[PDB]
């Protein structure tokens, strides 16, 4: 699946970047950062309208994310370009908290499979196991997308949801092909 | 296999058909305690598994859909809590609940094993599964408890295998289960005696 690219501000019926969603207060800062991390660790920050995958520096330049966010996303981008080492390895080497490494791997798994920084390519879970990125247990966890940590506050319902839930709830924009997550100022629940 | 999806339902060998655990109990091919435990394994891992759709259900919805009966839903509350979390007194995970005597050791242990065998212990905080390393980090279990979970071969035989009627562990159940072709749902065979 494609990563969630941007936010759909239901109340204002318009697509906005995750950053704007945060600015508007309809996507909390943590959730927003995590959505952005999901982009960085899977190829790059997604321009909300062009769909172009961007490096953090270009994202900042294009106004897709601000400098502070760019800073906080460094580990996420490295989960893609390498720390080269992968997020799983960074967690092992005490460079990245488990929580972070786990979501990065889930972000990658849900979007095509774990990323192997060394080749930019994705790899099968069998290969990730072989590479030591994950063990069979982690593989079963990853494959069981229904049990992913509810690390996001659904911007619309305000309930805790996983990134798989987010993808499930996301809608695709008219052929930009971009996956949008609806957001509201207050819970729709 | 060391880990796998939770057993979802029963394959009634005599009738060559998949039925819910509840139905297995009803037809007397799965005893109520074993059936309850198979259901606990589902409840503590996210939800009662709908036998046909595979969707995870709250106990309430499972009762509403006839997937489990009212009395069973009552008996499954602790297992569901093993997933959603035990009221803080900051929700407690199953392991913590055992420590605070809120959950009998046996029930807690069953739940931890069910989770472990199906991907990893559940962190009620984020309602997701975590590596054992992380569970240790969170203080859910210490190395000793982690070692116990790892030795799946030594899990208590808490189930009566629906087919052989012999006592087996959940690990055994998963190893003796069959994956239903189209659905990917894990079934345990059951026969009458």
């Amino acid at each position: 699946s494609s990563p969630i690219a941007a936010i759909f501000d239901t109340e204002n019926l318009e697509k906005i970047s995750i950053t704007e969603g945060i600015e508007r207060g309809i996507v909390d800062s943590i959730t927003g950062q995590r959505l952005l991390e999901a982009q960085a660790c899977t190829g790059g920050i997604i321009h909300p309208t062009t769909g172009q995958k961007l490096s953090l520096q270009d994202a900042v330049s294009q106004g897709v994310i601000d400098q502070d966010m760019a800073t906080r996303l460094k580990p996420a981008q490295k989960a893609f370009i390498g720390f080269k080492m992968s997020a799983a390895e960074a967690v092992k080497e005490k460079w990245l908290p488990y929580e972070a490494g786990q979501r990065f791997l889930e972000f990658q798994y849900l979007t095509g499979g774990l990323v192997d920084p060394e080749v930019h390519g994705r790899i099968s879970t069998e290969e990730a196991i072989r590479k030591g990125f994950i063990d069979g247990r982690a593989a079963q966890r990853l494959q069981d997308t229904s049990s992913y940590a509810k690390i996001l506050t659904c911007p619309k319902t305000k309930l805790k949801i996983s990134y798989k839930d987010a993808i499930n709830r996301s809608m695709v924009e008219d052929i930009t092909g971009l996956r949008l997550l609806e957001a509201a100022s207050v819970s729709s629940k």
